[PDB]
């Protein structure tokens, strides 16, 4: 044809954005990865989504797994392929070998198979084809050049037939050659690499479109997660800087704080509370989560440092009954150890729960605990993710950070998140006469005026009481002021 | 079946959590690793727990070790296989070669072996199968493709038989190919990798479930230990943030402290005492452990810096008789150099002893010492483990930390554990008039009010005496203050 | 000895034969092997590791021009 290469949607979450529309129609895409990367799942989801969203029949050619198994496995994702096979929308073509045995039936090899796939295609009026582990077929006794030819032959016949195909390959090195024979890379029109990178005893799955002959696509690796719903990719670099921005205000749950912020936090905003350990970030969170219930709004408190029970003990000791918020179905507590997941996973759990609960406010107690272990770059990516999501969803977010050093801290954040944020509330210890007092300061607020004082404050059962500034002192920011008389 | 694959529990501690229920029934799981990683043990434990806990017979196929040796080595874990063989619950089928000699044993091999296996399975009504090192079978003269097919044949036949199987393979590189031929990884539906990673001159064993076709499972490596009870895995990432939390108070063993903490520590709480060397962390510990005996409760003191003798000399000089606490069976001391093991080992020793003694209190004199060498992330993981265990077990835990720099310390912890902890007791030196005095502060307390004073304190034979704050000083925290007030008293 | 002209599988069989006969005889044996890399495969043919009951690795590590010998029971 005379125009811009057309793409078939995969409907696999996030993939069509990365690929700028989908898989190129009528050509085949190589998808390779090491064991357990999700090659097989990709290729099934491509067919399954075809059938269920466009009523495009599919043909799935298997060389190793058994059709019963392919079917059985899909149940993991709540997919009934046996039904689809019955309705004639899906056809799994068994090309695996005889557990029993013979060695002279496939002397007509590529040729013959190519006929059965063409027969199947015509028969079911197939639009999508997935060949699972072509690699395993020549893993009979071949050399690079022999593979290049067979692959080419196949790709080509399918091109003639007009089918959009997904071919699956295996690799042994996460960052080494693209597929086993260092030849499939160049014979396909498109290449997709699925990686399961190790790094620190944790595993991180990434998907990469290495090339799409004829169109554009997002470059590099994107994290993804295999869930009950199959492959889920987050193109964190595909999120646009187009979030809605209002002037409406909301309370912090602490009136005086509201005053200092020039009448409260903005609804559309990302508020950061930083401070040495024990300064009172968590008390603010409690208070901010409570204010959303007293106004009959839903709030989620994602906790990564305290148990659901402890959170309740400490909250109740500050007034506020978290128990009720729970029943009233106005407040939801989560709680998990940063270690019980990858940032990718965490991010999704968060999104996920936000979707099932549709909160108005959200508080993540200690981003600084989520940064444990992870790389700064991996972590920043996470923050932009959760931040950006809350921002485009009109949810007001309160995030917490504990600074590594009490008193004398020379930066707002050790991870340098402060720019990714709209409002920064800052808590610090101040040594006043052999005692450790606290001080709160609205460091910055983006669309408002806010107070510039570093007010001292106390914590009682009643909660946070913000008092006055240390007017008669110098170097209050050092943590060790110098009362000047 | 219209259901997603079901799993068989291995009962191997920690494994069913990592594998979300067990191994997939009717399929085979490839377990591979380098020499001495624990392959053979995993496979034996899988059959053993199969028989002892569900009365599911097992067939163990062996290609290299002798049935007598497999039975003999299992005695290391208190397992009498010879008995089970006897009662027809376990059947070791010997597939090893005879120390004499025959050629061309590749063909009939698989097939014969397969009905030998089928025969045995059918004969004993086996539900579980372990094939030990299939690897060694084609290690007769083969190339990758021949391996791939043979494997496939075998797995397949077993699938047909309906057996849940554990297959074992060797590797030569800790992070190299999954299994010798670079082919086994793909033929198997499930793959488990046992690693015995070096690093420093210590070895750390990890288990990873790489893939389970059909279901979910935890990802990554998990440290485990081989013990007299076999493989023991700690899914430190599977521990849930659901620990019970009470408002009950308990004493620190120092009244004045108790006041400062708004009436003593919380029963449910992790306490951290920090400060430069010689400030008295160990004194606080001793006192905290004694307090649990004087109340006839059990306490364990895991010490990593002092001998059991030294602890006793120093204790007695502070009053408190550790001798009695011992006899009375209320106090138990441990002691061990951080270097005499890996963090995984330590964590387990701690847990183990907490189970045999059921303490109400526990103190670890110096986390800081356990941090010697180990990486920060390995360490933090360790702390969350001991910390969380303590917490879900209602045991009050006091941990100690020596800061790397006396005076001027700008962070509570050098390893940044301060967020993992409920109450923080800080000890510091204060230079006052050419002399080194001490100060004690309750830096933070999660559920109470605590005192914000940086009180000076002395140490005598009576123990710790907490005096008053340094009100007329600026830069206390810095360790080197400055006195103030320029108006003594004059006329009108 | 097999450094005469052999491949991995031939070595595994021969070793196994020897070790086996020795165990029958009732002897407690120490068998020595060479390696070329201080941290690579355990022994030459990457096969002796699994054929023996116990494995001990002697290392002589370089690192900064000094040499440090270590013994490990693997
Ligand atoms: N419901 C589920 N929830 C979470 N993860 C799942 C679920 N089902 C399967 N998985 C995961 O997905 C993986 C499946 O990968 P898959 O079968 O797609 O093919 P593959 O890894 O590409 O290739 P191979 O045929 O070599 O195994 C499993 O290893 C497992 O980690
Ligand atoms: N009932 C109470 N009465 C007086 N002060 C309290 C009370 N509860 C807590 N506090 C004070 O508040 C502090 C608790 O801090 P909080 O739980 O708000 O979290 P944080 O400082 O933000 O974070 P983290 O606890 O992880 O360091 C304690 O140090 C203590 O001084
Ligand atoms: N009771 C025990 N306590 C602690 N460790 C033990 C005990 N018994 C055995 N071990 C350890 O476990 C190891 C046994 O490993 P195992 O026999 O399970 O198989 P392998 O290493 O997987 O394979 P192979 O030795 O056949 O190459 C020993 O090397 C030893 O380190
Ligand atoms: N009988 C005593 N009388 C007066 N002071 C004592 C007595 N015993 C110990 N001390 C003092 O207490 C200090 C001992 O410190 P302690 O045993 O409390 O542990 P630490 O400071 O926490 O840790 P570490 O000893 O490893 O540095 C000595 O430096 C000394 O000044
Ligand atoms: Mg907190
Ligand atoms: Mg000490």
């Amino acid at each position: 044809e005379h125009q811009a290469i057309a793409k078939m949607r995969t409907m696999i979450e996030g993939f069509d954005d990365i690929s700028h529309g989908g898989l190129p129609i009528g050509r085949s895409t190589l998808v390779s990865g090491t064991s357990g990367t999700g090659k097989t799942l990709f290729s099934i989801q491509f067919l399954y989504n075809g059938i269920i969203e466009f009523d495009e029949p599919g043909v799935f050619v298997t060389f190793e797994e058994t059709p019963q198994d392919i079917i059985k496995n899909a149940r993991s994702f709540g997919w009934d392929l046996a039904k689809l096979v019955d309705e004639g929308k899906l056809f799994i073509l068994d090309a695996s070998p005889d557990p029993e045995g013979q060695e002279v039936v496939g002397g007509f090899d590529l040729s013959a198979l190519i006929e059965r796939i063409n027969y199947a295609i015509q028969k079911y009026r197939a639009r999508r084809v997935s060949i699972d582990s072509v690699t395993s077929v020549f893993q009979q006794y071949d050399a690079s050049s022999v593979v290049r030819r067979e692959l080419f032959r196949l790709v080509a016949r399918l091109k003639q037939i007009g089918a959009t195909t997904v071919m699956t390959t295996e690799r042994i090195e996460e960052y080494g050659p693209i597929a086993r024979y260092g030849v499939e890379e160049f014979v396909s029109d498109n290449v997709v690499i699925l990686r399961n990178v190790l790094e620190g005893e944790r595993r991180r799955r990434t998907l990469e479109i290495l090339k799409l002959r004829g169109t554009s696509h997002m470059k590099g690796e994107y994290p993804f997660t295999i869930t009950d719903h199959g492959i889920n990719i987050f193109p964190l670099g595909a999120m646009r800087l187009t979030q809605r921005s209002s002037n409406v205000r909301v309370s912090s749950g602490v009136v005086r704080l509201d005053e200092m912020c020039g009448g409260g936090f903005f609804k559309d905003s990302i508020i950061l509370a930083t401070g040495a350990t024990g300064t009172g970030k968590t008390l603010l969170v409690s208070r901010f989560v409570e204010n959303a219930c007293a106004n009959k709004e839903r709030a989620i408190l994602f906790a990564y440092e305290e148990s659901r029970a402890q959170l309740l003990r400490n909250a109740y000791s500050w007034g506020m009954d978290f128990e009720e918020m729970e029943r009233q179905n106005l407040l939801k507590i989560v709680c998990a150890y940063p270690e019980s997941a990858g940032l990718e996973d965490h991010l999704q759990i968060i999104k996920s729960e936000i979707n099932d609960f549709k909160p108005a406010r959200i508080a993540i107690d200690s981003l600084s605990a989520l940064a444990r272990g992870v790389s700064n770059n991996a972590f920043r990516q996470f923050v932009i993710g959760v931040t950006g999501y809350a921002k485009q969803e009109e949810i007001t977010g309160l995030f917490t950070n504990t600074s590594d050093q009490f008193m004398g801290a020379h930066s707002i954040t050790d991870s340098h998140i402060s720019t990714i944020t709209d409002t920064i509330i800052l808590l610090q210890y101040v040594e006043i006469r052999g005692e450790m007092s606290r001080a709160i300061n609205v460091f910055k607020m983006r669309g408002s005026w806010h107070d510039k004082a570093i007010r001292e404050f106390m914590i009682s059962d009643k909660g946070p009481d913000i008092k006055d500034s240390f007017r008669n002192f110098e170097r209050i920011i050092s943590g060790s002021p110098t009362r000047i008389t």
